[PDB]
């Protein structure tokens, strides 16, 4: 009846800097919500606590959720270590949108990007599920130690998460 929302409280060296929460679509992507809902809370006993963002490009998207390997090799999703592409209804429209990184067709897993642009050209291949619905500020925040080739300047984490409401 109603989406879920999730949060990120974020750290940058370990110091606070903000929450960001997200509304899942699972009324469109329910497999997909579900997913990044439960990774969030950690209830299967794994997830996303204490994980980085390891790419950030200011002008493109935030990308983070590999809590295996921390570089952007690993992660898995609470279905096994990968799944399919659920459907492509929903796309990349402007900054905020909550879309699933890949490595191929139906190769999902738990590594996610928040866009911090229009990214169309990623439409039909990366399955979008949710939107950032408070704290855009902090993302913006965020992006800023980023840099051209994805590395970033500070080490910035997700200090906590979990389901609001
Ligand atoms: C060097 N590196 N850093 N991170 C990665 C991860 N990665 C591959 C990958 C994704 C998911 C799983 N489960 C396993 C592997 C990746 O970034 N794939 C591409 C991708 O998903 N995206 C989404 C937005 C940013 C990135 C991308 C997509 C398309 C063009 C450029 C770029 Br950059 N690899």
């Amino acid at each position: 009846m109603v989406n879920p929302t999730v949060f990120f409280d974020i750290a940058v060296d370990g110091e606070p800097l903000g929450r960001v929460s997200f509304e899942l679509f699972a009324d469109k992507v329910p497999k997909t919500a579900e997913n990044f809902r439960a990774l969030s809370t950690g209830e299967k006993g794994f997830g996303y606590k204490g994980s980085c963002f390891h790419r950030i490009i200011p002008g493109f998207m935030c990308q983070g959720g590999d809590f295996t390997r921390h570089n952007g090799t690993g992660g898995k999703s609470i279905y096994g270590e990968k799944f399919e592409d659920e459907n492509f209804i929903l796309k990349h429209t402007g900054p905020g949108i909550l879309s699933m990184a890949n490595a191929g067709p139906n190769t999902n897993g738990s590594q996610f990007f928040i866009c911090t642009a229009k990214t169309e050209w990623l439409d039909g291949k990366h399955v979008v599920f949710g939107k950032v619905k408070e704290g855009m500020n902090i993302v913006e925040a965020m992006e800023r130690f980023g840099s051209r080739n994805g590395k970033t300047s500070k080490k910035i984490t997700i200090a906590d998460c979990g389901q609001l409401e």
